[PDB]
């Protein structure tokens, strides 16, 4: 393992929104297959449904589109529209309240998701433990 393993409580029964708390945006899947952040609590394109894999690791779908978050090979988040070993994140518990996601493909390179405040993603490179911006509450839709 190159990280810890405290899990957050909650399921993956129902979709949610991912908030991420360093702007304020949720996290959103373009149907183009940009990945970037709105304020807009009724966009069409935050709502994820989230499922185990196995313990710890998720996928994160869009409900309305049915594309899959995905890190590539150079940190950018993308839709994907199958699921493939980009798609995999490592979802954890972080300063004992938020829930992080570590590309699990890269997470070697400790590449999170992130949002910043202006509401663009970060790149994986520029994402590292200690930031607000990989930081977030998955909020009921």
């Amino acid at each position: 393992h190159h990280h810890h393993f405290n899990l957050p409580p909650g399921n993956y029964k129902k979709p949610k929104l991912l908030y991420c708390s360093n702007g304020g945006h949720f996290l959103r899947i373009n149907p183009a297959g940009t990945v970037d952040g709105t304020r807009d609590r009724s966009d069409q394109h935050i709502q994820l449904q989230l499922s185990a894999e196995s313990v710890g690791e998720v996928y994160i779908k869009s409900t309305e589109t049915g594309q899959y978050l995905a890190m590539d090979t150079d940190g950018l988040l993308y839709g994907s529209q199958t699921p493939n070993e980009e798609c995999l994140f490592l979802e954890r518990l972080e300063e004992n309240h938020y829930n992080t996601y570590i590309s699990k493909k890269h997470a070697e390179k400790n590449w999170f998701v992130g949002l910043k405040k202006n509401g663009s993603c970060k790149r994986g490179p520029r994402t590292h433990y200690g930031q607000k911006a990989i930081l977030f509450l998955p909020l009921p839709v």
